[PDB]
């Protein structure tokens, strides 16, 4: 699924997301549009061999089970194809463990290189929340 914006940001409040570990909704929507483009279904390879998955690209090396990352962990409990569901709720509840671990949003590094210290409630501009 390719979300819209407004979309997004609805389904991630609806899902509890907004102000999560202190993260306003725009925060996530944004990391999301650099992550994703908002599908679902953006699947992305690392160097290391673990592999990206869905809509906050989060990874096998840690979080997800995709038998394919020696040595990998799987803290979210959950094969990684479930996070390209049209229905992001897997995503949701594994991204609020990652946010969690200390390091908070910059877990995602392209948060932290294109949406961090921005001015991201443009991200939810407009839509009706
Ligand atoms: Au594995
Ligand atoms: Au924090
Ligand atoms: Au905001
Ligand atoms: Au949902
Ligand atoms: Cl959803």
């Amino acid at each position: 699924k390719v979300f819209g914006r407004c979309e997004l940001a609805a389904a991630m409040k609806r899902h509890g997301l907004d102000n999560y570990r202190g993260y306003s909704l725009g925060n996530w929507v944004c990391a999301a549009k650099f992550e994703s483009n908002f599908n679902t279904q953006a699947t992305n390879r690392n160097t290391d061999g673990s592999t990206d998955y869905g809509i906050l690209q989060i990874n096998s090396r840690w979080w997800c089970n995709d038998g394919r990352t020696p040595g990998s962990r799987n803290l979210c409990n959950i094969p990684c194809s479930a996070l390209l569901s049209s229905d992001i709720t897997a995503s949701v509840n594994c991204a609020k463990k990652i946010v969690s671990d200390g390091n908070g949003m910059n877990a995602w590094v392209a948060w932290r290189n294109r949406c961090k210290g921005t001015d991201v409630q443009a991200w939810i501009r407009g839509c009706r929340l």
